[PDB]
């Protein structure tokens, strides 16, 4: 009942972009397309928290073809429209640094992807990816701990839970627990998706509460730029007590290195008990209740 691999790297399935949107806004630092494709012609079904491939056109510098890259599902099963015909990614543009070779260099998947057209062929293989899925029970709390790109299993969640047209298409679930998502991104209009989560927050202020972390604009105690391990030091003994309820899962995705803060803040509010908290956590993950994407 996951479906895993029905499409494998040696026979892709064929999708073709039906659209291709920005979005970050103007002030904003960098490139992030929302990409939707068209499923239609093949099997691929999905559920949320999942990951596809996408294999880009060409050859590295070797003369080899180009390996395949795996993107979080940035949708819920049913794509963006609820029609099950659809599945869109969250693709930001990687490119790097002048001391690197000479000049700025561009990733190679990320670049195609960030400014293909729609109505071009794309390869895409998954889904794969047991270690991020959401819970059918309408009764947790989950806390969400998002970087940049790392919005987009979180999206997949959230619009499951709160979309009046996926309440209609999902009558087995119902949400109806606590959620929680710390976003961090540079700059108020590189906060992804920006409109339809805080129009979220205000369907349901009972449900879902939203704390952004926002590095250009806000400052830390300290006097740093805020950063996402900042706001969950700022709430560490919320974030604990709410860990502490059978009933509570924890996602965090974004970029590497990010545990790391999460971790010196929740064993400084689980020490305050004589909890250890890296035994804690161990026990944790042993359960599934505790999910980490990063990359
Ligand atoms: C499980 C998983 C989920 C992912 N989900 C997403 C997602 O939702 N959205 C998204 O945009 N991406 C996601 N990615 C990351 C994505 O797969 C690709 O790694 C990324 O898009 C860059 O691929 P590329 O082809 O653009 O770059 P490449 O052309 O392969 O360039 C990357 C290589 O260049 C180097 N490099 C990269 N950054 C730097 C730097 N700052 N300084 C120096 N060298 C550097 C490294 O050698 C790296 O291997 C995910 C990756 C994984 C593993």
């Amino acid at each position: 009942d996951v479906p895993v691999n029905l499409y494998r790297p040696n026979a892709p399935f064929i999708g073709k972009v039906i659209s291709n949107e920005p979005l970050v806004k103007e002030g904003g630092i960098g490139i992030v397309q929302h990409i939707k494709f068209d499923l239609t012609g093949g099997n691929l079904k999905y559920i949320e928290g999942q990951s596809i491939g996408i294999i880009p056109p060409g050859v590295d510098k070797n003369g080899k073809p180009e390996k395949l890259r795996l993107y979080s599902i940035a949708s819920t099963r049913h794509g963006d429209d609820v029609d099950d015909k659809t599945i869109s990614l969250c693709v930001r543009q990687l490119e790097y640094k002048h001391p690197e070779s000479g000049e700025t260099v561009y990733g190679v998947c990320s670049t195609y992807l960030t400014h293909i057209e729609p109505g071009s062929e794309v390869k895409i293989t998954g889904p794969v990816g047991k270690e991020m899925l959401l819970p059918d029970d309408p009764e947790a709390n989950v806390i969400m701990l998002a970087g940049g790109t790392g919005i987009a299993p979180m999206r997949t969640y959230l619009w499951r839970m709160f979309k009046d047209a996926e309440r209609a298409a999902n009558p087995e679930y119902q949400f109806k627990g606590f959620s929680w998502l710390v976003f961090g991104v540079p700059t108020t209009p590189n906060i992804l998706y920006k409109e339809e989560l805080e129009e979220i927050q205000q369907k349901y202020p009972d449900n879902f509460r939203l704390t952004y972390a926002i590095s250009r604009e806000q400052k830390n105690p300290q006097g740093g730029r805020m950063y996402i391990q900042d706001r969950v030091a700022e709430h560490a003994d919320q974030l604990w007590q709410l860990i502490k309820n059978q009933k509570t899962h924890t996602y965090i995705c974004g970029l590497r290195g990010m545990e790391e803060g999460i971790d010196a803040a929740l064993s400084a509010a689980a020490a305050k008990e004589g909890v250890t908290w890296s035994d804690y956590q161990k026990d944790l993950k042993k359960a599934g209740r505790w999910h980490v994407e990063t990359y």
